This record gives C-alpha cells, structure tokens and sequence, in this order.
C-alpha cells in the first residue's frame, strides 16, 4: 500500500529541516509520496517548499479568511486555523488523492533514521487490529534519562493519543471528518466520544523530535517538556521483527501480567534508587492526588486529558528511572478512565 507523508506547513521556512530529513531517509518515493499542504500563504515558506521540485507535491489550503471564534476563544484564533487546515489537508489525502492511509507530520518535526521502517512495519498491525486507531512516533515521556537506549526496538500500546508523527487509516478519517471540531483537534480526539477506548502504538524511543520553539502556542510547554524528547538515532529494522506482541489479545494478557507481577516499591525508594536489585517495579497510585504527586516525584508528565495520563495504558505509565523500569500504575481493580481527574 502507498502511505503518503502529509507535511502540514504554514509560515516557518524551517520546514526545510523537516523535508530534508524526510527526503534523506525515505526508502522509496513510490511507497512514500510526500505531500506538503501549506496554509497561511507565507511566500518565503512557499518558495522553500517549491524549491524541492518533484521531490514533493505542494498543495495550498484555499481559504485564508479569518475565522469567527466563540466568545471564550478570542486569544485562540490560531487553533481554529490549525483545525481548518487539518480538515482540508486530510480531506485532500483521502478524498482527492484517495490514499488508504497517511502519516501526518507537522513542519517542525525532525524524523528518526527508521521513521519509514517503523510505519512500514506497523501499518499491517493497525490494518488488522480494530482496537488500535493509530501508530505514533512520539513517546510523551521520552526524555533521554527516561528511556532504555539498549531497547530502541521496544514498542507499547497507549490510550493517550500522542500525535506528533502519526499514522491513521482512511477508515478513521471517514469516522472523524463528519464531526471534526472548530478548534483544539488533538484534545478533541483524546475525548472518549472520539477515542472509543482505542489505543495507539508508541515507541520506547521517539521517532520524531520537535524543534519548533516559536509556534501558534506560547512556549512554556515546548520549553519545559517537548524540547527534551530524544530522537532515536539507532536504526531498528522493524519490518524484520515479530510485532505480534502488540495485538490486543497478547498485550493485555502479557504486558499486564508483567506489570502486576512486578514488585511494588515505595516512590521514595525508587526516587533515591534504593533496592537496586529490583530492576523492574510498580509504583501504585490510588487517586488523582497520589498520581500527580508520584508522577512529579519521578519526573513523568503529570497532566491528564479526559482522565488519561501521558503515555498511559489502562492507567499505567511505563518509563525508565535511573536505569530502572518503573510502572506507575493504579490498583489491578482499574476499570476505566475518569474524566474528572483533571
Ligand atoms: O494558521 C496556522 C498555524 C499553524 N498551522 C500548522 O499547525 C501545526 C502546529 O502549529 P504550531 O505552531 O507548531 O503549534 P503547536 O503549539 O505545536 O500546536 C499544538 O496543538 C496543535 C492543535 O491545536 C497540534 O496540531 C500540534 O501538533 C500541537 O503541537 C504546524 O504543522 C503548522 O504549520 C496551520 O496549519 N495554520
Ligand atoms: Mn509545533
């Protein structure tokens, strides 16, 4: 199947860094056509994209008019424009170009050497397991000291939609387009009304990194969190690996058994690196206050979207802490997310 890479651009000429890496690693022009959809009408950015010639297909969002926002959103016009562009660009990919799937990449993302290999290998999983609705290149807790550099091949399922370099099927666009929101499209997909309990595949080591400090949003989130996610640099031949462990029936039995079979250790002991003979442990949280407390104590992202923690799966957040595998998890009686955990 032909899987286009849809690059979303606007007014940053640094889309050059994004395209340079994509084109450098692309293993096949036929299998991975690059379509750059540009919003905004920024001339310099338009010239940069055009300079790539036939290496890419340059399409332009047609409606550059200002958008009438709701009363609570005067400061958020940019988020409305992003949502409009996504609807148009994805519509072009699935309706005009009629591709079966697409990998969405924002102009300020740099891809890893094995970005294409990763999606080539996981497309079949997504196509075969309806409990999955995406494959993302992003590990929300992917800071260098929180990932195992000796396991660049390790993948997980996550209930938290990461975006930032993600694959979706035309089947999903058919589902989302009729109800596409006016703004904040990513947080909208994180709601249960959209997710419907489905997961995404995400890696131990992120296959994308962001360099867009200046953007639509102010920079605190990027400055304190996003900019620290480490880009994988060790090529993993995913298409040669057995990724059957990611199928829901295998994962929910094996990964959960692993998590709850692991010894529980007090957060303070993990933090101070006590009991090092325990290479893999579980730090149990029982409420919203213990979760945020323990998350912050261990350096994990502590915000929640519709009650789901970053990179969480059945409430479990998995990461590395001072060389130890840690599973920040709820009691095994867990049975659903609570959106009131804010
Ligand atoms: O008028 C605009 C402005 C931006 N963009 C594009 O939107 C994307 C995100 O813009 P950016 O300035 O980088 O903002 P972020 O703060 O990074 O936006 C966050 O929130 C967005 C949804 O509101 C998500 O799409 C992003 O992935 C998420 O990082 C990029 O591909 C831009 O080219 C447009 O299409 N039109
Ligand atoms: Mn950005």
């Amino acid at each position: 199947a032909v899987i286009p890479i849809l690059v979303i651009a606007c007014d940053r000429s640094t889309v050059r860094r994004c395209l340079d890496k994509l084109l450098h690693y692309r293993p096949s022009a036929e299998l991975f056509p690059i379509i750059v959809s540009q919003d905004c009408g920024h001339e310099e950015t338009a010239q940069v994209i055009a300079s790539y010639g036939s290496a890419v297909t340059h399409i332009r969002q047609p409606d550059l008019s200002n958008i009438a926002v709701q009363p609570d959103h005067r400061k958020f016009q940019g988020y409305y424009k992003i949502a409009r562009h996504y609807r148009w660009a994805l519509g072009q990919i699935f309706h005009n170009f009629n591709y079966p799937a697409a990998v969405v990449v924002e102009d300020d993302l740099e891809v890893a050497p094995d970005f294409f290999e990763y999606f080539q290998a996981t497309y079949p999983l997504l196509k075969a397991d309806p409990s999955l609705w995406c494959v993302s290149a992003w590990n929300d807790n992917g800071k260098e000291q929180m990932v195992d550099s000796s396991k660049p091949e390790l993948l997980y399922r996550t209930d938290f939609f990461p975006g930032l370099g993600w694959l979706l099927l035309a089947e999903l666009w058919a589902e989302l387009e009729p109800k596409w929101p006016k703004a904040f499209w990513d947080d909208w997909m994180r709601r249960p009304e959209q997710r419907k309990g489905r997961a995404c595949v995400r890696p131990e080591i992120s296959r994308t990194m962001t360099f867009g400090r200046k953007g639509v949003s102010h920079g605190q989130f990027f400055d304190q969190h996003l900019k620290f996610i480490k880009l994988n640099q060790q090529f993993v031949p995913f298409t040669q690996l057995d990724l059957s462990y990611l199928q829901q029936e295998a994962y929910d039995r094996d990964f959960l058994a692993r998590v709850y079979g692991a010894p529980q250790l007090q957060v303070e002991k993990v933090r101070t690196n006590d009991r090092k003979e325990l290479g893999e442990v579980r730090v149990q949280y029982t409420g919203r206050d213990s979760f945020k407390a323990f998350a912050k104590a261990l350096g994990v992202m502590d915000d929640l979207k519709s009650g789901v923690p970053r990179a969480g799966y059945r409430g479990i957040v998995t990461f590395l802490f001072r060389g130890r595998r840690v599973h920040l998890a709820p009691p095994q009686t867990w049975d659903g997310y609570d959106p009131s955990w804010t």
